[PDB]
């Protein structure tokens, strides 16, 4: 590897998997969506922050994906994937998870093949994309504050 690896004064050891790192593309997101679907990893599985991390770590291990792609829209309601090509959304379960979610909803993962062609997250919640929202900074602020997302607006 790089010559830094031969530093006798090198401190610690990297906990990063020995895979070449890469950013989640639409292509990779489609492939990983179908892989997870075929393996049965997520369909109808209750959402949790720990399972969110497990998936991030798993995809970095197997495919070197840098784990900053799995962002879903804030909600409440269906939480749409903000990385276009990821075919998995979070769906509120109406009982007759809850402590993780800022809106207090019970959420479950759901496969949606229409997410390969419709960028639902950007269509419905452009304000959650900041400077890439296609809206003025003040309109981003207005829409976020109206939804109660003051931290995101700031």
């Amino acid at each position: 590897g790089p010559i830094d690896e031969e530093d006798d004064d090198l401190v610690g050891v990297s906990v990063r998997p020995k895979v070449p790192l890469r950013t989640m593309s639409y292509k990779l997101a489609i492939d990983m969506s179908h892989f997870i679907k075929e393996k049965g990893g997520l369909e109808g599985i209750y959402y949790s922050a720990r399972r969110h991390r497990i998936l991030d770590i798993y995809l970095e291990k197997e495919e070197g994906i840098i784990p900053d792609w799995q962002d879903y829209t804030s909600g409440p309601g269906i939480r749409y994937p903000k990385t276009f090509g990821w075919l998995w959304k979070l769906v509120p379960v109406n009982v007759s998870s809850q402590w993780d979610d800022p809106w207090g909803e019970v959420l479950a993962w759901k496969f949606d093949p229409t997410l390969a062609y419709t960028y639902e997250a950007y269509v419905r919640y452009p304000e959650e994309f900041g400077s890439k929202s296609g809206l003025s900074e003040e309109e981003v602020r207005r829409r976020l504050t109206a939804r109660g997302l003051l931290n995101m607006a700031d």
